[PDB]
């Protein structure tokens, strides 16, 4: 528990790096992941990799001084998976090895059970074609329906040696549900004063929340049904710069700070004016890129790839790394119980998210960042 919580820091550290890479790409756009399986997936491939690969990971995902790194996720995984069968939500990280890759015996046995089903062997060579319709449809299964072709036309071929792939989904259902009857069409700011119509959710009820006035803005948490996962929405106070508003955020955002920020155990509870917008948003991103700029050079290069320890098959590098996240947000949610008078025994703050915010979906018995992602507009 100690170590296996010194990894949820380290993702959370990666967590954010990797953010920032994607807010750069739409800086006037939405941005959506989960770092989490991000990490899942890098982790398994460390464990095969050596040398410099093995240390270009280990510092870019934070591992330095993590021990017993493929437990943490033993655990953070069987977690998350239990969590399926409650939640409508499906979390799938699976590397994909082609067989020309005769894998150490050592190495497969080191992550059957820390990585349970994420470590599949197949044949891109002689079998790209079937191969692809068996994932297509594996991953088609796993994320029950709602990822149909998680492959694209080029995203790989005859070719590939490793691939990633990270395909996650999540429809909330909340612990305090929205009224249908009280969502309306409204403005949405997207900058100081341009807005794209919306479907803003409001009810107002006792949520926990505080100020942050170092970056001007509020922090508020909104806990999925049973409180198991748990949506951390923030949100500046006023849009002031020639964006989205969340300049000086991202500015400041570093791994001690959003600890600092999303810290519950500094909000206390208020009778919240709660709106906030319903959406959907899925978004594909091949990270590759980004991860580069962040250390990870070798680990693509199929001339510096340092995978001895999985396959003695020198010259063999990560190919692709696909990953698509899916995040819808309705009124769904359960039933609860509101305090008698809390507009004058309690503060009686309000939360309109009607312009740009950063949100993160926490794993609050690990507090792991499961969902990381910007609302810049619809």
């Amino acid at each position: 528990q100690g170590s296996m919580d010194a990894l949820q820091l380290a993702n959370s550290a990666f967590a954010v790096d990797l953010f920032k890479q994607l807010s750069e790409k739409e800086p006037l756009g939405n941005v959506l992941f989960s770092p989490i399986a991000l990490s899942t997936s890098l982790s398994l491939a460390q464990v095969g990799a050596k040398g410099d690969t093995a240390n270009e990971i280990g510092q870019v995902l934070h591992f330095e001084n993590v021990k017993d790194v493929p437990f943490g996720f033993q655990t953070v995984t069987s977690d998350v998976n239990k969590l399926s069968s409650f939640y409508s939500l499906k979390l799938i990280k699976r590397l994909y090895v082609d067989k020309s890759l005769n894998l150490s015996t050592e190495f497969i046995s080191s992550t059957k059970r820390p990585y349970a089903k994420e470590l599949e062997t197949v044949d891109f060579k002689d079998k790209l074609e079937e191969t692809k319709g068996q994932i297509n449809n594996s991953i088609k299964d796993l994320t029950d329906g709602h990822f149909e072709n998680i492959l694209a036309d080029n995203s790989v071929n005859d070719q590939t040696k490793i691939l990633v792939v990270n395909a996650a989904y999540f429809v909330g259902k909340w612990m305090k549900k929205f009224s249908e009857s009280e969502t309306k069409e409204s403005p949405f700011r997207v900058n100081k004063t341009d807005t794209k119509p919306v479907q803003m959710m409001n009810m107002e009820a006792t949520f926990s929340m505080g100020n942050i006035d170092s970056i001007n803005s509020k922090i508020i948490e909104l806990p999925f049904q049973n409180k198991h996962l748990s949506m951390f929405i923030l949100l500046p106070k006023d849009v002031e710069d020639e964006s989205t508003g969340l300049e000086k955020i991202e500015k400041q955002l570093n791994s001690e700070s959003l600890s600092q920020w999303t810290n519950p155990s500094t909000m206390a509870n208020a009778k919240v004016k709660l709106s906030i917008p319903k959406f959907k948003v899925e978004k594909m991103i091949d990270p590759k890129a980004s991860l580069e700029n962040l250390g990870l050079k070798h680990i693509f290069s199929e001339d510096t790839s340092d995978f001895s320890g999985m396959s003695e098959t020198k010259g063999v590098a990560l190919s692709n790394v696909i990953h698509k996240v899916s995040l819808e947000i309705t009124e769904d949610g359960g039933d609860s119980i509101e305090v008698p008078g809390a507009r004058i025994l309690q503060h009686k703050d309000e939360l309109n998210a009607d312009h740009p915010f950063i949100y993160i979906i926490r794993h609050n018995k690990t507090r792991n960042i499961i969902f990381f992602g910007k609302f810049s507009s619809p």
